[PDB]
């Protein structure tokens, strides 16, 4: 009558070995159901949620998402939580798939320096979300208080040569985004279903460059995805590919050959992707400003031989990832961190505004600075930049428009406002400019550029 | 050559039976097509739409969601829609499932005091919503005027042991969250999306505590699940337990086993249940702070015997559920109506803030005061709020962190600011604190809280 | 191995033929695999998003959504994209459905006045949404960039009596809906997923009025669905009616029987509607304040019989299709023009306000000002409007409740507050209704409403 009815547990008690994201633990391999024990722990930590932006994260296993845990239909589970000393809340959990008022939580709520335990049994196969369920439960989930649990069919899912561990979550920092420093919690814009990031794997560049998902052409790759939300829907999608097969939970149901699939707020999928062509295929929630402005992009880098029967073109490069074309940009970390201590060298801005240069300003002015003839001016050895290097602030922060002359060219453009760089950014970015390319050298400040927007 | 082509109306015609929110009309139990005669009659009122919290709804049937309506695929049905003569506004139907322009819209037009009718066959089998259709459409809609109508397939659905009627909407105040008083519609929140309520069946707490659905374990029910909106997508979800089916309107696509489900605006399903161990289910929209922070959760409370086999732990409590854990919050209500009418008590204040205290300060402070050692501190017999009741003011409001001493012991932790309660609340919440567990007495006023938020 | 496995390109190189929105390229009717030449052409050209208000748009083809291409799955596609010389920015190209790295966007860079070109193989049957990739990528998307290709299956899809074309956007203007002039887009409204306007086909009215799709009774129509976003999901349904099927991009997955259906920011769909009693069927995003306050609307028109044992109610009007229940709004556009000019007439007034009356006020006070007897007071020669036209002003802005007398009766009711409307708007209506129906004349001025909204 109960589905899972596999009869009682058998061989030996099996503890759970648990995975941090994007890896998942290997295929449970068994034909009988067993009693697992899992053990988790929560730690709250600081964690850059973005280049020399601080953030407060509640985890479940030091990550954002939590650790992985993955069982089989069947199996009766001992679940184990238990709560960091260095904690300040409480914290418990509820497990999606779990037969059971709240999915455990009355069951582990669990204070600082305690151990909770309650047991279950996994009567439904599945992709599960997992995640805090403590009051405020929207602050719990908020600071990333989110996982996902697989409960296997009993005779396994597929062999694919690749499994993968990606969770989109919804942020809100009293900050806006990229705007340095330790960043708490935003309550208002939280209620408000306002974030000011939104990441996969509670990072920005989190599985970008050189922090991509990897596989080979001919390879087939399982994505377990999960949505903790704890407010936004996504529109998930792959750039440049297609998923073979999308199952939401435990459905019966199966979508095959789409590309763009809606993923509810505390839902879960198993995608699969088989590659076809080499380069990078983007995962991104297609509800585009959150992709594009606010971090939702994570990266499958596919290696092998071109095809160009199937594909001509070229590799992605900053047009469209922008400042996640390139490995990672650690020199916005140390530029941040040289800030707070004092010592902010010339280079330290120099190197910070070549990483965000990318895109944000080379898709019109190139990576050169040369511009392109009778369209984009050069910043490359610029009379007009040189000629007024706080009309430079104002041309970043407030745009420009209008017939102008730069090095002996005439220009009648638009170049588009770009109020949102904070001052760092537009300081790091133009003494990147100013100390390439023949240009003067010197810097811009931060506080330049605050007095400018002011 | 259409559907539901099962020939002329035949026996007697039929006046049909409408039921109340979270009931249903019996199945109809019917071989033939029938006539079947409508009569739904609109009303606006005030009602509660929180404790203390009164909104002018625009109701079918004086209830949100309107009264549910039943017949079957192939009825010809005769729709009558009165307006009551204390109407101020005019308003008509859209049926969701109608053939036919507006799904009635044009010939339902309705003056105060009149009445209409018009004529459709049913030849859509599903679950659909209705609502009003009079400019301006998002404020009838906003302000309560939707419902469902089930129209059968021929043979009848499967039976069940116990069918409900849940409806999602968004609502929009001009005060904020849980302010008291007569609350207007706020047609600025309503055009950016911008909800202050997510509710199911017209208030906070409609389907909690006393007033949740019941069945027993190993009973099945089918819920018709509707979202009249206006604005908002439900991640409509089960916590604790799994749907069966869950069937959009009268698609052919049934999904089973899933427990986070997307409902469009506008939507409906039947979803099913079975009940397999004991204790309460909430169901909400997992768009977290809606379920939460403003009002979006309902319970389905399962009686019967555990079976520890599939779950050791204990029913639900106010760590997750919060102030909704207990029966109802009548308390909050007299105390507002006491406010109102100038006769304010101490005691009125007390319990109401008793009410409020569960979950909001439990979660961490106890339900009995007494904090957890080294974690929390007491609020029982507490010393340092003896000290300085205004001070207590500022922590409720802009929360506390830092070393203290309570009661001869060190706290070094963080309670996050709690500015989102109302100043009511925190007076009624404060003056509870204050008559209970030894404390000094006296009472905090919500004059006394306006002047520390200020 | 790969799909689309059909072989070489055969017979001659086709040319592609696009087609503008609503229309769609006829079938391929085609057995063999071929190589298919698209020529798509960028142009940015300020177009009219509604009556009297202008934008920026940036376009694949001159339009919005862009051309319609429509090839054969296992098809070779040379992919020319130009880039005209008038543009200011760079542009390119993401094909949903293309396998491949960015769907075209790394090989498709164009700077204005070039052009650019690659290849690849449909792979991949189904509807799919186009898009522009240039940083910011939201920007152009925003700005209109986007459309739909249709990768037919190897045997066509199934006649039908016609095919159209349907692309819902959100857009993000500085100014508020339907504030006239050219208005720019608005970063920081998108970013946070704020739109001013959602539009089927670019624009308010689109495919409204004498702008609606048509078919007649017994007929079916295809609708290729796309959501171009940036940001929004649509609710997406059709009011008075069902869609026989729902497919989305190349899914196995076919629903039927559906009114209500969820399509992705970057989503797409195929639906199929059966004409089956005449009058006007509805496109909406269901999200209600979108539909009926931001444009979101558009008309499929069914000539033919009544049949009023299906349907025994009329076509729509002004009380829910509002001022689009009319052919044009081409009254309000001559009236901006006029007052850009310095030449605005009472009569280019009067003929706006009538177009902006109908639903917005007739809704209450009727089409001929009569008004309801007991219930809302009459326009036509009202003693009471035309004993203080400053006080009309005062009334549309901030509503108007409590006992009055007009044309001595009694009226105590309320009218709600309108004050979304625009100053040029009051101003039209209220010149309309004083040039009307015995009134006395003259004119209000938008700077008169200024003032009292001030
Ligand atoms: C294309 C959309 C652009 C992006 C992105 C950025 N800039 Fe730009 N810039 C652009 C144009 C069309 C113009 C000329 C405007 C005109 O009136 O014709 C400019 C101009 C500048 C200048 C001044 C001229 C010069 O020295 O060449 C500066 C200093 C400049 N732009 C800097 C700059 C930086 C630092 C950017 C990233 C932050 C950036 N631009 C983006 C077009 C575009
Ligand atoms: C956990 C998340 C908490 C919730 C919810 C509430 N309070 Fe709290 N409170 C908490 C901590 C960790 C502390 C100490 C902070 C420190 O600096 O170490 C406090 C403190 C108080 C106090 C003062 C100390 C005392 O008298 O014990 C008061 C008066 C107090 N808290 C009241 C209070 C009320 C009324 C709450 C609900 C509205 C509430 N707290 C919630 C932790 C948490
Ligand atoms: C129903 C929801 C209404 C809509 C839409 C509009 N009006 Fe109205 N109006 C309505 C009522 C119930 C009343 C009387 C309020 C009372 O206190 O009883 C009115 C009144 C007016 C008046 C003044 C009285 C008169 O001259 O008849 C004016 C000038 C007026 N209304 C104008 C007006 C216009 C121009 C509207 C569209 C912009 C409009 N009203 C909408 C009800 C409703
Ligand atoms: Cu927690
Ligand atoms: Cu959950
Ligand atoms: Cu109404
Ligand atoms: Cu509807
Ligand atoms: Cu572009
Ligand atoms: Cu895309």
């Amino acid at each position: 009558k109960l589905p899972g009815d596999f009869g009682p547990p058998r061989g030996e008690p099996i503890h759970a070995v648990l995975t941090s994201p994007p890896l998942v633990p290997p295929p449970v391999n068994r034909t009988y159901p067993a009693k697992v024990i899992v053990e988790l722990e929560v730690v709250e930590k600081e964690m850059q949620i973005s280049e020399g932006v601080s953030y407060t994260f509640w985890t479940f296993g030091g990550t954002v998402p939590g650790s992985f845990i993955r069982v089989r239909q069947g199996d009766t589970v001992e679940f184990h939580l238990k709560n960091h000393p260095s904690s300040k809340m409480a914290h418990n959990i509820d497990l999606h798939g779990v037969t059971g008022p709240g999915g455990g939580a009355a069951s582990s709520f669990t204070a600082p320096g305690h151990e909770s335990q309650f047991t279950f049994k996994a009567l439904n196969e599945g992709i599960y979300v997992y995640h805090c369920a403590t009051a405020p439960v929207g602050m719990h989930i908020a600071n990333g208080m989110y996982g996902l649990i697989l409960v296997e069919p009993p005779e396994g899912l597929p062999k694919v040569d690749h499994e993968y561990y990606v969770m989109q979550g919804d942020f809100y920092t009293a900050g806006k985004y990229r705007e340095k420093g330790l960043q708490p919690f935003d309550m208002e814009k939280a209620i408000d279903e306002r974030p000011s990031y939104v990441l996969f794997n509670g990072a920005e560049g989190a599985l970008t460059g050189d922090k991509a998902l990897h596989a080979k052409v001919g390879e087939t790759v399982r994505i377990f995805v999960g949505n903790g939300g704890p407010n936004l829907v996504s529109s998930f999608h792959v750039i440049g590919a297609i998923f073979d097969q999308v199952r939401y939970e435990g459905g019966t149901n199966v979508q095959k050959n789409v590309q763009t699939t809606l993923i509810p707020a505390g839902g879960a999928a198993v995608v699969k992707f088989t590659a076809r062509v080499p380069g990078s295929y983007v995962l991104v929630d297609h509800s585009i400003f959150r992709a594009f402005n606010k971090g939702a992009m994570a990266i499958l880098k596919i290696d092998g031989a071109e095809n160009k029967l199937v594909y001509s073109g070229k590799e992605l490069d900053s047009v469209y990832l922008g400042d996640r074309a390139a490995p990672n940009m650690s020199a916005v970390t140390k530029a941040t961190q040289a800030s707070v201590s004092g010592t902010l060298t010339v280079q330290d801005q120099v190197q910070a505004g070549r990483a965000l240069f990318a895109g944000t300003c080379s898709v019109c002015h190139q990576g050169n600075g040369a511009g392109l003839p009778g369209v984009f001016p050069p910043l490359a050895k610029s009379d007009f930049l040189a000629a007024d290097p706080k009309r430079a602030m104002n041309i970043v922060l407030h745009g420009l428009n209008g017939k102008i002359k730069v090095n002996g060219q005439e220009y009648d453009s638009v170049m588009p406002p770009m109020t949102q760089l904070n001052d760092d950014e537009v300081a790091n970015i133009l003494t990147y400019v100013l100390n390439s390319w023949d240009n003067p050298g010197g810097r811009v400040s931060a506080e330049d550029v605050k007095k400018v927007r002011a």
